């Protein structure tokens, strides 16, 4: 049941999305399948399936 | 092992960024484990979550 | 509510299925399982995997 | 998830498998598991993963 | 526990196969192990762990 | 339950991602769905769904 992604809550990370976009993202919440982020003044729900990797 | 944030989007205006590069300016009309129902203008869509990259809300 | 899904509510309806490959199916839905949607497209019978669908207009 | 798949109805049948890579397999189905479809394409035996299939015409 | 139509990939263990990957790469491989989600192979001198989700089909 | 990827913990491997990228990666942790790696001085969380294969 363990996941490392939960430990990224509160960090500001780079999310490398599957299409080539990169989000500079403050992580505000993590669920089994989603990562909630703030990107500047935007709030996003990011699906983990759309992420390739995260630099932190 | 069950909680999801997407359920809280029900009833809200959102921007859905799809894996194909399309962007939907939508109102959410329902959310299930694997689907998000939306209105886009006059159109009614069932959107599979697997086809979504992210949602601005 | 285990296994609630909106897709099976499209059973018996005329829909437009937008596939991940860019194709759009003008379809009549004849069955919906957990992972598949059965459709008629003109004279053709198709088994469509839900994972290959982006969205459905109805 | 109940024990039902429409893909099982295609066992032993001639079908066209439309793959996510754009290929279309003219296939005879020789087995169906939860995640795979076993086929004969000409003289070739293939194990096809369902996740790689967009739809099947039958 | 005896479910014939559960997983065919496990029967590939120890066999020569051609693996067609989702990006168009093709592996001329020998299977050295199979798990629920992975296939272990030798390709030439190289040892690879291949995720099944990255495989389109396998010729055997 | 069993997975081979867990046995790569502590190894330096080449991770071939679905976008065509290769990571020269030291594996520092493995969960059901993630592989934690060091790539040079960068720390990454890599999702297994984004990996095609790993050379080890
Ligand atoms: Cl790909
Ligand atoms: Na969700
Ligand atoms: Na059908
Ligand atoms: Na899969
Ligand atoms: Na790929
Ligand atoms: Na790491």
């Amino acid at each position: 049941n363990f996941e490392y992604a939960r430990r990224l809550n509160g960090k500001k990370v780079k999310i490398f999305l599957r299409n080539g976009e990169v989000l500079d993202a403050e992580v505000t919440g993590v669920s089994n399948y989603e990562i909630m982020v703030k990107v500047g003044d935007r709030n996003l729900l990011v699906f983990k399936h759309a992420i390739d990797y995260i630099e932190y």
